[PDB]
């Protein structure tokens, strides 16, 4: 999970991602089965 991998595997900025509570944020990526 690089910054590049993050952005392409979602279509959003890591800054927008970071703004969410950390639990939710990581659950977005985990429920999607990415990382």
């Amino acid at each position: 999970l690089s910054i590049e991998d993050f952005t392409q595997a979602f279509g959003m900025t890591p800054a927008a991602f970071s703004a969410l509570p950390r639990w939710k944020q990581q659950n977005l990526k985990k429920e999607k089965g990415l990382f």
